[PDB]
């Protein structure tokens, strides 16, 4: 079947409405394809230094009959420092009308971070150790393999559609395609790895010119930004003219002229003779005060984010180990399909 969740555009990170526990507590959380692990922020948790963890909403597990608790830690740490601490349990999920049995998630009790997440990656990925390493419980059947599980999808997929940058909502499906926000054919593409959602991107083709690549990327759905390695990431920044400035101890980040010239494109070419063009306003994204970020910066991972994911349509296949791609369309229209 199909379920067509929206994806309010929070500006860096879409979140869908999750209700949890037998009296639906209504959480906003994060969907999150480079995570594999669901957590909310717990009623009663202390949120770090200056955030404010719990505006999106909370969950109480003792107003819950059905909630049961597992009792290993729980923790995580995301590509930004932000990390969360609490502990494991199962309950009832809500989705749009849509609801799975105990279905195994994080109780989180500090949390530096904004929101809950729900991560929907490869059940491989998920985050079952401590810090040293030491494991904390066995991998677990998250969300979209529940789903498959207990019939309320066919296969263990989705596609995602997050609108255009002016846009409000955009949409994730579990099960289903629409085959009307999207030009071309979908390229079904292999992941290349069994762990993270990443493709084999070949080259990029920025202001013209031509950047051989040949390495995989991280189709990520909560980062908001492009990164690259930083010999790449470098070569990128030249030819834009984007100049890396020192703002912590070893973090750098590139700044880039708030006035510099973005009609162009930016082309992404992956295997199959996919391709997929970024419009370059994509890479000037707004501080607060009269500076201007570049939207690709440097790291040790090759993420397409936000600002890329906008201008594709994405029929993610995690039984299959297929992403497929296709050049984006916007419209208020719709057609799917329940692969
Ligand atoms: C203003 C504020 C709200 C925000 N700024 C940002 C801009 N930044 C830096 C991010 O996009 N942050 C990304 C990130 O960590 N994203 C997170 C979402 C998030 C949301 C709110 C606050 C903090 C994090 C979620 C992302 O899918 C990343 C992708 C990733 C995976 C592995 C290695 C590196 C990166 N997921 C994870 O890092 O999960 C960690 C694990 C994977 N497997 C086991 S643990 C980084 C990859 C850059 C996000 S939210």
């Amino acid at each position: 079947d199909s379920i067509s969740l929206s994806l309010i555009n929070e500006g860096p990170s879409y979140a869908s409405k999750v209700s949890v526990g037998s009296n639906k507590q209504q959480q906003t959380v994060i969907i999150d394809t480079g995570s594999s692990d669901f957590w909310v922020v717990d009623s009663n948790a202390q949120c770090g230094k200056g955030v404010d963890c719990k505006s999106s909403g909370t969950f109480t597990p003792s107003s819950s009959s059905s909630y049961k608790n597992l009792g290993a830690a729980f923790t995580i740490r995301y590509g930004d420092g932000s990390t969360s601490q609490g502990t494991w349990g199962k309950d009832t999920v809500t989705i749009n009308g849509v609801s799975i049995t105990g279905q195994q998630i994080a109780d989180v009790t500090q949390t530096s971070v904004d929101q809950g997440i729900l991560g929907i990656g490869y059940t491989s990925n998920e985050a079952v150790y401590d810090t040293s390493g030491r494991q904390t419980t066995p991998n677990y059947d998250n969300v979209p393999v529940t789903l498959k599980k207990q019939g309320k999808i066919r296969t263990n997929a989705y596609s995602l559609y997050l609108n255009s940058p002016s846009a409000e909502t955009g949409t994730i499906i579990f099960g289903g395609v629409d085959n009307a926000k999207y030009s071309g054919k979908l390229v079904a593409e292999q992941v290349t790895s069994s762990q993270a959602l990443t493709i084999s991107l070949a080259s990029v083709n920025l202001k013209g010119s031509s950047f051989s690549f040949g390495d995989g990327a991280l189709l990520d759905s909560g980062t908001t930004l492009t990164y690259f390695p930083s010999d790449f990431a470098a070569q990128l920044a030249d030819k834009a003219g984007a100049r890396l400035v020192q703002v912590a101890r070893d973090q750098y980040l590139y700044f880039i002229d708030c006035n510099t010239d973005t009609s162009g494109t930016t082309v992404f070419n992956f295997g199959n003779g996919a391709k997929i063009t970024v419009p370059n306003t994509e890479y000037v994204y707004q501080n607060g005060d009269g500076t201007c970020l570049w939207g690709i910066q440097p790291s040790d991972d090759t993420i397409l984010g936000d600002n890329f994911l906008r201008h594709a349509y994405l029929l993610y296949n995690l039984d299959a180990n297929t992403i497929s791609i296709a050049q984006v369309k916007y419209t208020t229209d719709s057609s799917i399909s329940a692969v």
